[PDB]
């Protein structure tokens, strides 16, 4: 195809059929589907550092480089037991991935998708096995970040220094970690824990303070809630004074405050919410909800915390994704075959895209930034 | 050319030839130099949104729409008294720059750099022409917003509607406001006054509570100094919690509070700071200086408000760049003729680019943020 720039491209999961459609931003068209990802019932993705490949995760435990200007795939590997939500190094030449089977972490090429190092995680007994891993991040210093959950840990993988890595290791850290995010800035490493309540705090600035508890009253409490009905940590949005993030089993959006780590406020809203965004400009705030609401986006005011607009795309809401500056956002309707374009300022439609079962809807502009 | 990403391109002003370098930021190399930009003593520029092309405004009141993936101009257009320092809207379809001469703010097109608006300053009461526009700045919800030098005014041009742009006046704001920013997060416009000490701060989010006197201390006041002596509000660094900006006719760094405006801390530098900027994670200041000093860069820890080292590149050093997730700076060094790229974590020059009279250095990612 001709030349274009990387900027507005965008990368929409067909859940159903494995396949993705690269996407232009700024014309709000379909450039290409590309087929042959296998088993994207539920994918994450990354992107290269000049934006030109994404590096698609597969329930599977496949490894896609999709070249988007070239629109085919470029390499592939599938490994099962490898999970999804890896992340891309400072430097963009490292790619890492967990795994559940054995457990752990393997960090490959981004150019040529061959193995660099294994990261194998604590073994387990009575288990020819390690620990599960989850919340995987980047992190700035070249490093990778992720938490064990069945042995309760968190461990910094430095690769500062080439491909062999230092390990940092903190254990005792909370039960069933299930999950974890990395603040914005890239300073803090948070994990959720499962076997019990609060986050896991990491001060990656500081790593030999330890690990810190803090928002102790967030998680299940005494409620045997299942681990699949815990929160997407992915879920959250960090701003300067507040986060916006769904609570555990209630139809609410708690506000936090991020600087002690305490809820200040908790809103209702339509459902169970699974993932609380916030418009670029912070002003905003977009939520979309679990079956069976899974057909609205609410939209919250950062300020007054009131819900000031109900919006119903169609059935089966999955994924919502802004633009760099905030004029778009894209909201995937799967269970009406679109890919739906929004004005977040006028609260209204600017176009809808043809797609099968479409769910996670990626854009490039991640691409700089440490967590994404 | 051939196919590539968008996401990693550098564009350097050679200041004495009228040409810029397209520069390669992951191979770390230069793709193009491409002449007949005319009047580039001083210029900036802003990146499209899908980071193909950069508007380059230059001394002579040039705007130049250049092609970094077919390396050629585009289209170029040149209008006496206009300024450097345009920006570009929201949305990315709206190109401003601002005047000096007859005064005011003209408005293109992206695709074209057909005029689109024609907003005149205030009319000065006595002579021919207004008042002298500087500060401009794109802003959330397709807004452009400048100071009037010679009135003291701040507007607000809204496209939100269409070409006709909404004007809002705000009057008696303080005496000669000679630049200004807009805080990263897009909410805060502070325009730094010549006439007298102190700042006029704007919350873009309640234009009706309008403008706002802060941080009274900072200017120059009693000493009778030049407008070219005043800083670059272009060299403030502002993190969540506190600023980093340079002193006004001091070797110093001020860790000012961002929240209440007021200053927590002087760091002694070894020149006059120019541009006080952070490293993406917020850990490290680096600064750089006018003559006799500006061969030297201090990097200064964001803690400890300690210098951990002085680098030395060359004579002239005049701008800095960091890539987007901070495993990369790039350095202009006029005098030697060199575009360096160093490791801020190892703090080691890891490459040296040739250049003629090199000065800013721009990467594609600015393409994504407000305010860049
Ligand atoms: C680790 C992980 C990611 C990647 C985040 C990252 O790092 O970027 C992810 C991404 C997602 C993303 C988008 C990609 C992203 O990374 O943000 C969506 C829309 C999503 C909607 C759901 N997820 Fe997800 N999800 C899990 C884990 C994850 N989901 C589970 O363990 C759980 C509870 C069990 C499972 O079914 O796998 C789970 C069930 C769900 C759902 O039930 C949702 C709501 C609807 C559905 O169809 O599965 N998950
Ligand atoms: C409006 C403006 C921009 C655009 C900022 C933006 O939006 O990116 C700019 C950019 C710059 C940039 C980088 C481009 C950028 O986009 O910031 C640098 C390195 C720079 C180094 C100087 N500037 Fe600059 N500069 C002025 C105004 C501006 N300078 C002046 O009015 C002043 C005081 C007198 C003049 O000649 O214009 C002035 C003198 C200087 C210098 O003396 C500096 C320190 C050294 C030099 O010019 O050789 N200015």
């Amino acid at each position: 195809p001709p030349l274009r720039g990387s900027g507005d491209l965008g990368v929409l999961i067909e859940r159903a059929d494995g396949s993705v459609q690269i996407l232009d931003g700024t014309a709000k068209t379909s450039l290409a589907r590309v087929e042959g990802l296998g088993d994207l019932s539920h994918a994450s993705l990354v992107f290269s550092r000049d934006q030109r490949y994404a590096y698609v995760f597969g329930r599977d435990g496949g490894l896609t480089k999709l070249d988007l200007l070239a629109q085919r795939i470029d390499k592939r590997l599938i490994q099962g037991g490898n999970s999804i939500g890896g992340a891309i190094s400072q430097d963009g030449r490292l790619v890492a991935v967990s795994n559940y089977e054995p457990g752990g972490v393997k960090v490959f090429d981004s150019r040529t998708l061959e193995l660099v190092a294994e990261i194998p995680a604590t073994r387990l007994p009575g288990q020819d096995r390690n620990s599960r891993v989850v919340g995987l991040v980047d992190a700035p210093g070249q490093r990778f970040v992720f938490s064990l959950f069945d042995s309760g840990e968190i461990w910094i993988a430095d690769f500062s220094q080439g491909d062999t890595p230092h390990l940092t290791r903190f254990r005792d850290i909370g039960k069933q970690p299930y999950d974890a995010l990395i603040s914005p800035d890239g300073r803090y490493y948070m994990a959720g824990l499962f076997g019990e309540d609060g986050m896991a705090q990491l001060d990656l600035w500081h790593p030999e303070r330890g690990v810190r508890r803090v928002l102790g009253d967030y998680g299940r409490g005494q409620r045997k809630l299942p681990v699949y009905k815990m929160p997407h940590l992915e879920g959250w949005t960090i701003a300067s004074d507040q986060a916006f993030v769904p609570a555990v089993g209630h139809h609410q959006v708690l506000v936090l405050d991020a600087r002690d780590w305490k809820q200040t406020d908790a809103i209702d809203v339509a459902g169970q919410p699974v993932f609380v965004m916030t418009r670029p400009d912070d002003r905003q705030i977009w939520v979309n909800f679990a079956y069976p609401d899974n057909d609205k986006v609410q939209v919250i005011d950062s300020e007054t915390h009131e819900v000031i607009e109900t919006l119903r795309p169609g059935p089966g809401v999955l994924h919502m994704e802004f633009s760099g500056r905030g004029d778009q956002v894209w909201i995937s309707v799967r269970d009406a075959d679109q890919l739906q374009v929004w004005d977040p300022y006028r609260l209204k439609r600017i176009g809808s895209l043809p797609a099968r079962s479409p769910s996670g809807i990626f854009f490039s502009h991640r691409a700089q930034h440490i967590g994404l």
